[PDB]
């Protein structure tokens, strides 16, 4: 997260760590046993890390547990990243509380202007490399769909929302894939793509939640 700032332990409940000996990608606890990130972030031998603030020290409060299956969209397309979705269903059911909660999905898409809160622990540079210990925290708004294809044009599908600020500055960055995107208290996008991270006229891109309710539901419940 570039121009974020810091959560403060355990207040995003719902994020979770992607880990294969190393922090790779965020995701968000629908329920006690799912997981949901983006395609792109897939890789086998994942632990998902919950509970988590200092990825770097045992604090307390953390549970690791070993994804039993990932499931990447069927229509995940790698060069456009179009369908960026991906479930993973954990080996075993999380213990939730108050340090590790679900995060409901939305029934309704959000409007441009909407305010949202992404997290994760990405880089927090626009020019180089910088990844941080604790969980950082940005508050952003929904861009419209014609901002949006202006600033990316032909690379917008509608499985695809823009977020963030044309000014530049503040924005998501590698790392924060997979990531949550709540407003309102629901899920509304996963950290996806950008061009380059808090560049000015070049906002995040996400993927689109609301588009695939359906097909969450549908296969968490044959799995
Ligand atoms: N600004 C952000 N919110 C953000 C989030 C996560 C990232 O990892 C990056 C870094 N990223 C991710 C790739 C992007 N590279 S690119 O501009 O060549 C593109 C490649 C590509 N492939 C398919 C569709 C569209 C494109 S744009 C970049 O800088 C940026
Ligand atoms: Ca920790």
């Amino acid at each position: 997260i570039v121009g974020g700032y810091t959560c403060g332990a355990n207040t995003v409940p719902y994020q979770v760590s992607l880990n294969s000996g190393y922090h790779f990608c965020g995701g968000s606890l629908i329920n006690s046993q799912w997981v949901v990130s983006a395609a792109h972030c897939y890789k086998s031998g994942i632990q998902v890390r919950l509970g988590e603030d200092n990825i770097n020290v045992v604090e307390g409060n953390e549970q690791f547990i070993s994804a039993s299956k990932s499931i990447v969209h069927p229509s995940y397309n790698s060069n456009t990243l179009n369908n960026d979705i991906m479930l993973i269903k954990l080996k075993s059911a999380a213990s939730l509380n108050s340090r590790v909660a679900s995060i409901s999905l939305p029934t309704s898409c959000a409007s441009a202007g909407t305010q949202c809160l992404i997290s994760g622990w990405g880089n927090t540079k626009s020019s180089g490399t910088s990844y941080p210990d604790v969980l950082k925290c940005l508050k952003a708004p929904i861009l419209s769909d014609s901002s949006c294809k202006s600033a990316y044009p032909g690379q917008i599908t509608s499985n695809m929302f823009c977020a963030g600020y044309l000014e530049g500055g503040k924005d998501s960055c590698q790392g924060d894939s997979g990531g949550p995107v709540v407003c309102s208290g629901k899920l509304q996008g996963i950290v996806s793509w950008g061009s380059g991270c808090a560049q000015k006229n070049k906002p995040g891109v996400y993927t689109k939640v609301c588009n695939y309710v359906s097909w969450i539901k549908q296969t968490i419940a044959s799995n």
